[PDB]
């Protein structure tokens, strides 16, 4: 699920 969130 990455990317798309600033969190990986």
């Amino acid at each position: 699920g990455c990317p798309x969130e600033p969190w990986c």
